[PDB]
């Protein structure tokens, strides 16, 4: 089973004949193709894909960092789940080391290992092209319960294993690597992760995502037929302006005809000849124009119309890959675009690495905040006359307490103990007075 | 192995014949070529993708010297990890003798050597060209514990090395240098560094970047051409402007038409002619045009687009490099575009160099900030009202503390002390006469 026991069908009923009894075929949305990733790998080249797959993963890279350390504070951190607990001695240290583990991507310092910017990179060009993204888990090789490293696998390789029942293995090794229609390796759901973005109920789905690249296939070939088009003026075209008719009883000889083009060359060429006439007496001169006089591209509309469905299937601005937006107007779309990214991620590590260490803890970016030392000090000016005596917020900077702090700063605070202590002292005569009083009766 | 020990595969299965057993092979993203590099070396001259090399670089050169002595403070520091501790006495003298190394790249001055800014602005050149950076790291000879120098090498000459059985190797030589196609020197990841800025995953990527020439390639040709086109009406083209047809019973004599010639040069030919009109009497004249009467650039629709795609690649606002920007508007641009490449600069630094002084330090890149004397004034205006006393304020300003100090600058601070000094002289009287009573009874 995909998801777990069920009564309802998630697979189709009758087993289909898949090429391996092994692995489970990544079918084409139509079934017209069986080998779709090595269709859609043929892409993973093209300009435009490569200008929103670069914009993208350019975006993601600055949170790669951890926040901790970045005094802006944009990055990353781990922290715990509830936002009222305040974490124990032992739990700063662990949330530390997470944090500096997922940096790592791995328990030590490794150069000739990935940084979490090039896992992201990675996993970003991968749910672009493929929208699917693998990463394995590896486990110490004395203790499997210790996670020791997790790095990127290409999706194109990895394929759900499937029974011979032709049900989806669920439990055992439910992934199987695949290398030249052999497997080569096998994983649990323990160790390995499959993310994917656009998921499908559609039984035939089987599972797997739905590539943007294989929506837009028509309008990325018409591009690529345009593009060739505009270019093949140059590199194949005909770019001759016209003929110049001469005509006249027969036509001259070669030899005649070769040594008027010396005549002509050595009077009329290149800039030494640039503004002198030719004279010709020839019976009749004509020229035949073949080409319009002014040459520029053509179907730049389509082309804009074509990117402006790409772009918006991927969800980006074109003006930010340098097309005229066809809506006339617009970041907002970046934001739209961008966030559902920094999700996707933070879904997957929270999932798969973060739950090593169990639900108390979270994984989340987080960007910078408007929190300069004039915005505390507002902050502090409003708070020191709703709560904090002077002596609070001296103790918050680890400044020693002054005698005559312990005051809020508002003068109704100090008019109303200013009031006190006039009661205080009238009490205390009235008091004493009845009692000295009681001892003269 | 390329990372590690990991048992799902990293590289091509089957070892594909590489031309050497020795070191992998740069194939083409799609294998239709296997020197990649001196195909990409053909553009290093390219005007427009030079364009894009020296305004990034000349951004970059700015933060190269150290902000801790230029006093706007943009440039770089070394600094402790977290924004919390307080350097120690020697801790502050091996942060600023880290930064005197990275300035002169190396332990003493040497004029020989590059500094920061050469070296900087070389690694940029290799990201834009190539996306390799290679580095090495010289060791002292009799202590191979502390390093000297960091000097940049040249990418096109460095490649992983492979055993045997046609693995990358990691723990030993994992790096060649290759010149003429034979090995001349070979390196640990301990010696040198490789930066990559646009990973894959893909098998057959072997563990190499991805140029955006590459991927643009296509554009930068279509571009040469219609530079070509352009200059070859100059260079090779016919400029003339028409035929002027004289035409009778038959034709002129050569020396007839020779000796017209002088009659036309000697009174129509420059300015000294050039208001005059010859009269002719042939049976007809007629004049043929064979170019347009004004003549402009072709094209140049078709050479706003091709640069769109590759500024658009590049991640650069085209009216940077005085283009049209297609988008129709857009510094935001300039900022996502550079902040890429210094964050990877960055990351480079601290893995390879920093990493020699363990992981308590940090290398960042700083910006100036808004602290003029005037902004300071405002902030201690706010704290002391809120924390500090005068005396607090001067001796921060090394300035001597003064009797009247120790109180802060708010009207309810002093009224809450002249309270308490009442309530003491209150208490004072109570308790005396409290003694008193109790020795008179």
């Amino acid at each position: 089973s995909l998801y777990g026991q069920q009564q309802a069908y998630a697979e189709p009923f009758i087993e289909m004949m898949d090429t391996n009894p092994e692995f489970r075929d990544k079918r084409s949305y139509m079934k017209n193709e069986h080998n779709l990733h090595d269709v859609l790998k043929k892409f993973g080249n093209n300009p435009i894909l490569n200008a929103i797959i670069l914009t993208r993963s350019n975006q993601v890279a600055m949170y790669c960092q951890p926040a901790r350390y970045s005094e802006k504070g944009l990055g990353f951190e781990v922290r715990l789940r509830d936002l009222d607990a305040e974490p124990g001695r032992k739990e700063k240290e662990e949330m530390k080391r997470i944090e500096d583990f997922i940096v790592n991507t791995g328990k030590d310092k490794d150069v000739d290992r990935d940084s979490f910017q090039t896992f992201c990179k990675k996993i970003v060009r991968d749910t672009y092209i493929y929208d699917q993204v693998n990463f394995e888990k590896v486990f110490n090789k004395n203790n499997k319960t210790k996670l020791e490293k997790f790095i990127a696998v290409d999706p194109s390789t990895i394929f759900y294993a499937t029974d011979k029942k032709g049900k989806i293995i669920k439990g055992g090794k439910r992934f199987v690597q695949v290398v030249d229609k052999r497997v080569v390796a096998s994983f649990t759901s323990r160790e390995l992760a499959m993310g994917i973005r656009n998921p499908r109920t559609e039984l035939s789905s089987s599972g797997y995502g739905l590539s943007e690249v294989e929506i837009a296939m028509k309008e990325f070939i018409a591009y690529n037929n345009t593009e060739s088009f505009n270019d093949r003026f140059f590199s194949h075209g005909g770019t001759t302006r016209g003929i110049l008719q001469i005509r006249s009883d027969q036509q001259q000889s070669q030899h005649a005809l070769e040594n008027f083009k010396r005549e002509w060359k050595s009077s009329l060429s290149g800039i030494n000849g640039s503004w002198q006439i030719p004279v010709v007496m020839a019976d009749d001169i004509k020229f035949v124009n073949m080409t319009p006089t002014a040459n520029d591209m053509q179907f730049e509309k389509w082309l804009n119309y074509l990117i402006n469905i790409i772009s918006a299937l991927y969800g980006i601005d074109p003006a930010e890959i340098g097309f005229p937006n066809r809506g006339g107007a617009t970041q907002q779309s970046q934001n739209k675009g961008l966030q559902p990214l920094l999700r996707f991620i933070e879904d997957l590590v929270n999932r798969h690495i973060i739950s090593e260490y169990g639900d108390k803890y979270t994984f989340q970016f987080v960007g910078g905040d408007t929190k300069s030392a004039t915005d505390k000090l507002n902050i502090l000016k409003l708070e020191t006359q709703i709560f904090k005596t002077v002596n609070e917020a001296r103790e918050e900077q680890g400044k020693k307490p002054i005698e005559g702090g312990d005051i809020i700063l508002d003068a109704s605070f100090l008019q109303g103990t200013a009031q006190l202590q006039q009661d205080k002292q009238y009490n205390d005569g009235k008091q004493k007075e009845r009692l000295q009083m009681m001892m003269s009766l």
